[PDB]
DNA sequence: CATTAGA
DNA sequence: TCTAATG
C-alpha cells in the first residue's frame, strides 16, 4: 500500500504503456500480475532478486526493479513520458469515443491535437463528435448540488409519463458523494422482468420525455435497454449556463432491480466484501440476483428480492445506509 | 461482461 | 459478422 508503492506504480505505468501505445496485450498483462503480486508483498522489496522469487516475476521486470531501486527513476519510463507519440495516444484517448485503436490510427494520419481533431471532424463518428464537442464539460466534475437538480427533474418526468416507473440514481451520488462524474439512472418497471418479453418502448418513452423537455440534448447511444447520452440543466435566468453532462439510463426487469441497484451503488469494496460474506452465509451475489449455495460445490435458484433489505436479511447483515456503504 | 455503433 | 468503446 506504500511500502510496495513505487514498484507497483512504475509497473502499472509500464503495463499501461504496452497496452495503449503498443498493442502488447501480453507484456501488458505481464506487468500487471506482477504489479498485482509485488503489491501484496509484506516486505520492502530490496532488490530485483528478492522480487524475482515472486510469481510472475521475471527477469525483465526484476531488472527493471533494480534500476528503479538504485536510481529513483527508469529510462524507459523517462523515454516514454517524453515520447510525443506515445503522449499523443494517451491524450486522444480522453476524447470520449476514442480508444487506443482509434487513438493510434488518428495519430498515424497525423491527428495529434484537439485542433487537429477538429479540422477533421469528418474522420470522426457521432460518438466522438460529441465527445469532441463537450470535451471540457465532459472532463468536469458534477457538484452534488447539481446532482440533486438533475435527479430531481429526472424523477419528474419518469413519474410523469408513467406513475409505474421506478428510478434510482445509483453511484457515489447515492453514497452521499460531494460530487460525481456522471449520472447513472437505474430504471425498471413492473411490466418488465426476467421473462416478460421486453417493452423497448419502456426505455424509449422516457428518453423521449427527457428530451421533450430539453434535459437530454444528445444521444451517444440508445439501445432497447441502455440509452447513453448528454444532458443539461436549464440555464437559468441567464449569465450562467450549465455544463453538458453525461447521462446513462438502463432498463431492468423489475425482478432484478435491487441487486442491480445494490450493486451499482457500491462501493466497489463494499460490494466485494458484502459479496464475500454472502458466501459464508451460504449465498451467491451478482449484478442480478442472489442464489442459495448448495454443497456439491455450487447451486442455483434466485431468491426473491423486494428491496435492498431482502438481500441484507438474506445474508443476515446489518442494513447499511448507502451513506455508509463506503466499504 | 454486456450492450451498442459501425463498417 | 467482428471489432471497438463505454461502463
Ligand atoms: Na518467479
Ligand atoms: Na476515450
Amino acid at each position: 500500500e506504500t511500502l510496495n508503492g513505487g514498484i507497483t506504480d512504475m509497473l502499472t505505468e509500464l503495463a499501461n504503456f504496452e497496452k495503449n501505445v503498443s498493442q502488447a496485450i501480453h507484456k501488458y498483462n505481464a506487468y500487471r500480475k506482477a504489479a498485482s503480486v509485488i503489491a501484496k508483498y509484506p516486505h520492502k522489496i530490496k532488490s530485483g532478486a528478492e522480487a524475482k522469487k515472486l510469481p510472475g516475476v521475471g527477469t525483465k521486470i526484476a531488472e527493471k526493479i533494480d534500476e528503479f531501486l538504485a536510481t529513483g527513476k527508469l529510462r524507459k519510463l523517462e523515454k516514454i513520458r517524453q515520447d510525443d507519440t506515445s503522449s499523443s495516444i494517451n491524450f486522444l484517448t480522453r476524447v470520449s469515443g476514442i480508444g487506443p485503436s482509434a487513438a493510434r490510427k488518428f495519430v498515424d494520419e497525423g491527428i495529434k491535437t484537439l485542433e487537429d481533431l477538429r479540422k477533421n471532424e469528418d474522420k470522426l463518428n457521432h460518438h466522438q463528435r460529441i465527445g469532441l464537442k463537450y470535451f471540457g464539460d465532459f472532463e468536469k466534475r458534477i457538484p452534488r448540488e447539481e446532482m440533486l437538480q438533475m435527479q430531481d427533474i429526472v424523477l419528474n418526468e419518469v413519474k410523469k409519463v408513467d406513475s409505474e416507473y421506478i428510478a434510482t440514481v445509483c453511484g457515489s451520488f447515492r453514497r452521499g458523494a460531494e460530487s460525481s462524474g456522471d449520472m447513472d439512472v437505474l430504471l425498471t418497471h413492473p411490466s418488465f422482468t426476467s421473462e416478460s418479453t421486453k417493452q423497448p418502448k419502456l426505455l424509449h418513452q422516457v428518453v423521449e420525455q427527457l428530451q421533450k423537455v430539453h434535459f437530454i440534448t444528445d444521444t451517444l447511444s440508445k439501445g432497447e435497454t441502455k440509452f447513453m447520452g448528454v444532458c443539461q440543466l436549464p440555464s437559468k435566468n441567464d449569465e450562467k449556463e450549465y455544463p453538458h453532462r453525461r447521462i446513462d439510463i438502463r432498463l431492468i426487469p423489475k425482478d432484478q432491480y435491487y441487486c442491480g441497484v445494490l450493486y451499482f451503488t457500491g462501493s466497489d469494496i463494499f460490494n466485494k466484501n458484502m459479496r464475500a460474506h454472502a458466501l459464508e452465509k451460504g449465498f451467491t451475489i451478482n449484478e442480478y440476483t442472489i442464489r442459495p449455495l448448495g454443497v456439491t460445490g455450487v447451486a442455483g435458484e434466485p431468491l426473491p428480492v423486494d428491496s435492498e433489505k431482502d438481500i441484507f436479511d438474506y445474508i443476515q447483515w446489518k442494513y447499511r445506509e448507502p451513506k455508509d456503504r463506503s466499504e
